[PDB]
């Protein structure tokens, strides 16, 4: 019995510009 | 028994320019 | 018995300019 | 029985440029 | 019995430029 | 008067989420 | 008046979120 | 008046997130 | 006025988190 | 008045955490 | 003989989010 | 005989947000 | 005869958050 | 016969927060 | 016959945060 | 094979401005 | 082959500017 | 081959400036 | 190859500038 | 092969200034 738990919860981001994997889950 | 949890709740973004995987979940 | 939940709720995107696989979901 | 989280709550990101892997979750 | 937990919680990021791995968990 | 309730009293084994915008200006 | 509740009783195994925007400008 | 509760009385297997925004201006 | 509760009376074995914004500027 | 109250009363294996960000200019 | 010249010529706006005064000529 | 100029060329803005008087002139 | 020269030429702004008077000319 | 230059040529600005009077010719 | 000059040629800034006349010509 | 010439051979008591944007991403 | 030519050899008493982009990505 | 050329022999009471971005990627 | 030439045989009273950006990554 | 070559051979009473960036990332 495994459990996995990837969470993003009330994040701001201003601005995001030329930028790669930002705020992402990846499993 | 496996479950796998990727959530994004209430996250803002102001601006995203020229980004690559940005807010995204990958499985 | 094998769950994937990949969930985006209530999320705001400002902005989005020449970007790729933003606030999307891949399984 | 094998429990892994990786949470982000509340976070500010002011901005972000020409950044990698920046408030993300790897597994 | 295992847990691993890997939080952020309330944390401000004013600026990243051309930075990598900021702010984020890794498994 | 606004009033927003989330009750759980079952046995969940899956994702429950909430999401609520209230005279805001969003997007 | 605003009020904002979450209540949980039972047996969880899975998440729950909850995200309430009330007179903000968001975005 | 602004009240935020949130209450747990049984057993908590996962994960349970709140995020508000009150009368904020967010981005 | 403005009043934040969390409170917890079970057993948990998982992660609670909170986040509240009111009358903020934030990004 | 601004009253933040966190209370715990039963028996924690997990992690509890709170944020609170109240008339504050934060990024 | 008085001449007043105010230009803006060849000049590029990524995004413009919530602004006031951007770009403009104000005589 | 006065001559004023005010000029703007090949200027980049990336990304503006909640922000007053830019790249703009004024007499 | 008086000549006031105010020029802004190949000037490059990443990003521009809740900031005032930037990258303006003002007589 | 009077002469009076602000110039301001090729200078890069990468990120620009809660500021005022930036890069800016004032007469 | 008198000439003021006031340049700022190809400079850097690469984050300029809570600041006041950074890089300005005033006269 | 370019060629962008700009010419001038009299007496000039006004602003001459030239933009070219040639293969280029812009916006 | 680019070539850029920028040639003067009247007499000027206002401003001559010239700004090109080749074959780049700009915003 | 890139060949850029600024070329003044007149006699020059006012400004005279010339950018050019080549094969770049600028904001 | 890359020629990057600025000549004057005149007499100038004034400003003359120059800024090139070639093959570079700027912001 | 780079060349940057300024030459100056007239009289001059005002300033010339010229700022290059070939192959470099600058912010």
């Amino acid at each position: 019995r495994l459990a996995n738990f990837l969470v993003h919860s009330g994040n701001n981001f201003g601005a995001i510009l030329s930028s790669t994997n930002v705020g992402s889950n990846t499993y």
